[PDB]
């Protein structure tokens, strides 16, 4: 919307989630607070939510297999 830094889920380019995604896989999930620092207008809020959000293996994903019985 405008120029800034929170907002209701703030968008995301492909390098932002770049380093979040490789970041939170080296210090893990847990120095959210020291990854924010790594994007500019991110915060622990953010890095967590946008995570969780997509970027989270618990998430429901298919495992190479679709139409499957039962």
């Amino acid at each position: 919307g405008s120029s800034g830094s929170s907002g209701k889920g703030g968008v995301w380019r492909n390098t932002e989630d770049e380093i979040l995604k490789a970041a939170v896989m080296k210090y893990g999930k847990n120095q959210w607070s020291r990854i924010a620092s790594l994007l500019h207008r991110k915060s622990a809020k953010q890095c967590k939510a946008r995570w969780y959000e997509w970027l989270d293996p618990s998430i429901k994903k298919t495992e190479w297999s679709g139409p499957s019985s039962g």
